[PDB]
């Protein structure tokens, strides 16, 4: 029992709904927020009965706001924002329209500020020494063919941890973000090359578990790690060099 | 006179200017793209005859096609693409509105797509063994108190540079990026702080000239430089590490 | 009852790594170069301690003790490549004999340890873990410190060498590298208000315990899927 | 009349460097270890090239050449440490000679020459120019190279350093780090078309010339700003 708030974002699936189930194993009181999918959210909510769940889409920023506000005055602060939502919109540079650019950009970059934004302001008012953590990827960091789209916003996760990091020392809030390599969700679930994968560019030869992933994310938002900000943690059973 | 074609976006004016003048005393026809000031432009194709100018906003993609296409079919290809035109828009980060995250998002980021997208569809469709260097900044590697939108981009210009080499490396085509420190500039002109910046910050103790960034950048272009892509070499007189 | 190995284990961030793993369960072994009395009091304080005096750069004492402790134990599953040396000094001031101390121990006292350790895991079958204490100024340079920089750079690289070598065995093999730490490597500065006030983003010295998690996190079945990477923990002092 | 020294400047990329350095107009000396026909030959091909046979890891023969290429030429401008071994093998069968034979060489090596080249640059005033080469290996880690990686590591964080220590000499202080290149350390690997097919984007490897142009510009008045940098020539094969 933590006695702590969390928000995860795109909680209730995948490396997020990991995330999510992790911090209510260590006593957080757990938002997690979603986008379309009401069943997912309800289910996890049937399986975790004292989690709050919300469909939220963390691009429009004045929705971001009254529920960061009524999060806030619900549980008294917030001790730990975990920016996960992402979308892929995956396609050759050169047949990559405007839109697939925008898309990606509006919700792996805005929604990030927007929610930070909201989050780091009730932080900073309150002196809580609070946490964010930002989910990136290796994409952002090697480059992928294929996604020009998301590896930049994934580049500029890494660079808006780095700067906020910067700009909130001073406040004893930490700003680390996390780098997963190939995690067996739905999103690498279409994949037909997972064997290649594995057998060639990873050097523990599997895919990540999302528990691994929300392990990573939970002791940097424990209290054995305030003296890590800034920095981008890669969990890739080796795949690249960062 | 090396018979090749370059387009320089923002390349009146700063670095772009140096860049400019560089690829022209090394002999290639030069395109130079600017977006308000038709008076440097004009000074600037005053002194060097040969060189076309534009006023061409590199956030709107179909002005930006018709000029790509127009200086195409004059000089039956483009060599050497340079991505130097860049905004700031500085301030805390929670007191950084939509609006200046966006302007910086639509030219840091949208521009570099617009122009890169529209010069390598034409590499290549021709079979060019061209060249694209973008340009960054140690405040996209390192972060940046108050640049959380301008570290933002910088940080994603650097990873589109990372996929686009990968995807273009079979063509033939290099793709690198150019994060300068701080250059004597207009964009520097207005800081108060260089002295504290050059005694504590800089271990070469002085700012870098635009012509410095110029040297490199060709470099970079020059046939002496096939064998690097996806790689982002930082021009600071020391001041970070990469 | 898993088996760790903490050289440098008696005194500063190797003490409180020894604390850790203890409290974590381990049957911890720290290995110590010189002095007796620090190693006895901690094994005052954690009565299940094994204490070595060992001279790690010494190839043959080191495998004496790795394979004594294999017989004791049965396995080694961690080995905390800790014991380290600085010889600070202007490079142009800077002995070979200086050059040489540092490298014998930073470098070859890892290599002596992990031969040995990584031998037994790979032939017991045992999915182990290595963590190598580097640091910042391996990572970014250090005025007046070429040799103890060169050799954190160094550690980096066989870290990710190791971490390729070992992955299909399932030894993760990983790297830890702290910036300024209290401890007495760092109490006979005279610039630590300096440091602190302009070069640390956080304002502080980082404390030997916060080190010891990060390592105890990477050690534990909860970070199997890290190999092969360098984890700063340094206030935000650097850029990686 | 600018004076360049290039340590094994008269085979692969050595000689490249040596032969770019010399099209460029520097009195370049070239130190090499052994091979006098292959040091001849290149000094038949460029009359005005010093040759001299001096092992790297002798601090007293490395002074006693560089003081007099010093008093023969009235200063040194620029520095190419490039001599290195590779003595490979899976780390469980690399004795400790293969790892002080390497580390003898490509640490020390660069150590005694920088030392003495240093230290002439800063008493004259001379802006001068170190190019140290490194390799992908030590940025990334390679199999069977642990020995190799591990010095081309600290070699990397000697660079940045010694960038940092004489930077208020003007003294820049650069790396270059190459991936695969066509010399003899690789004619005889086994897996080039594996490796060009699936590794290096670019699908070839380096040509020594392609090394020496970013090891000349580098040392030119038109890199000036950049000290303490490593820039790595690969084809794209790795992420920095
Ligand atoms: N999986 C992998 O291999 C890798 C993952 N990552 C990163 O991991 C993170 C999570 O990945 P993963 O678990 O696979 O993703 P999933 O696609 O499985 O889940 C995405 C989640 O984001 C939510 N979401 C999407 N858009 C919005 C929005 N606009 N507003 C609010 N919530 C939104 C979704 O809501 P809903 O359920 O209603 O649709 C869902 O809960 C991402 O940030 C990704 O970039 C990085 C590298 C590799
Ligand atoms: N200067 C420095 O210290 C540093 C610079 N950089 C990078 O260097 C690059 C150049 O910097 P610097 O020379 O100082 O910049 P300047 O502000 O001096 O020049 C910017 C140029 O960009 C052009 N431009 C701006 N917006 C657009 C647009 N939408 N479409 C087309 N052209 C446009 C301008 O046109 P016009 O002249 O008509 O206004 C001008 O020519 C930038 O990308 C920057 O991020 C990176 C790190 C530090
Ligand atoms: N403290 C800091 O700020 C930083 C530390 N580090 C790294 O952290 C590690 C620990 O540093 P710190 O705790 O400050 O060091 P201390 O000097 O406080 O402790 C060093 C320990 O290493 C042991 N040791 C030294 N040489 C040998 C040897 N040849 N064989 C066996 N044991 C040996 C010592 O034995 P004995 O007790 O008998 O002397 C002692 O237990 C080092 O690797 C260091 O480089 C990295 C960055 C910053
Ligand atoms: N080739 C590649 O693919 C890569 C190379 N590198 C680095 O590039 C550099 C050159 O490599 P490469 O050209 O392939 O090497 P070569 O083996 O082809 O040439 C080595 C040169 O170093 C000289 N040398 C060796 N030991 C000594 C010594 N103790 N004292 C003086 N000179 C010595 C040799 O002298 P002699 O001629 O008498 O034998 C020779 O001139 C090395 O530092 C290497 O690590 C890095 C990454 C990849």
């Amino acid at each position: 029992n933590a006695m702590k708030v969390a928000i995860v974002t795109g909680g209730t699936r995948g490396i997020g709904r990991a995330i999510t189930k992790e911090l209510y194993k260590e006593g957080y009181k757990v938002i997690a927020i979603y986008n379309s999918n009401d069943a997912k959210a309800r289910a996890l909510q049937e399986e975790l009965p004292k989690l709050d769940v919300y469909k939220c889409n963390i691009s429009d920023a004045k929705a971001v706001q009254k529920l960061v506000t009524k999060i806030f005055r619900e549980y008294g602060g917030i001790d730990c924002l975990v920016n996960n939502a992402g979308i892929v919109r995956d396609g050759f540079f050169l047949m990559m329209s405007k839109e697939k650019w925008m898309d990606v950009i509006n919700i792996n970059i805005m929604g990030l500020v927007n929610m930070s934004k909201a989050v780091l302001k009730i932080m900073k008012a309150k002196r809580i020494q609070g946490k964010v953590i930002n989910i990136s990827s290796t994409s952002g960091i090697a480059g992928q063919i294929g996604q020009a789209n998301y590896s930049a916003t994934k580049g500029a996760i890494i660079s808006i941890t780095k700067t906020l990091a910067k700009e909130f020392a001073s406040d004893g809030i930490t700003i680390n973000c996390v780098s997963p390599g190939f995690i067996e969700t739905d999103m690498t679930n279409e994949l037909q090359n997972k064997e290649e994968l594995k057998e060639h560019l990873i050097p523990l030869k599997r895919f990540g578990q999302p528990e691994e992933v929300a392990w990573l994310v939970s002791f940097l938002a424990s209290e054995k790690a305030n003296y890590i900000t800034g920095k981008n943690i890669v969990i890739d059973g080796g795949m690249i060099n960062d």
